[PDB]
């Protein structure tokens, strides 16, 4: 997507 790191840390 546009960004999934956010899910990881967030």
């Amino acid at each position: 997507g546009n960004h999934w790191a956010v899910g990881h840390l967030m």
